[PDB]
């Protein structure tokens, strides 16, 4: 298993975030992401594991990396489409 929440372009912070919250930060994010670039985001909102994420998979952006070895949750996501 490679690193590949290494240093990312953008991060998104949405420990207390919670839906619509956390998955609208990645959204503003998402907006001022480029194609080709990461976005690291920690979310200890258990609606965020399963909308910051479910989010970027509909706009056609990427997990790049998940993480739920414990809260808070992490995941990496390389804007693209």
């Amino acid at each position: 298993m490679t690193d590949l929440f290494s240093s990312p372009d953008h991060t998104l912070d949405a420990l207390g975030l919670r839906c619509p919250e956390p998955v609208m930060m990645v959204r503003k994010t998402v907006r001022n992401m480029q194609p080709g670039e990461t976005l690291l985001i920690i979310a200890d909102d258990p609606a965020t594991t399963r909308d910051i994420p479910g989010f970027c998979t509909f706009m056609e952006h990427e997990l790049v990396a998940k993480e739920t070895d414990g809260l808070p949750y992490r995941y990496l996501i390389r804007k693209g489409g």
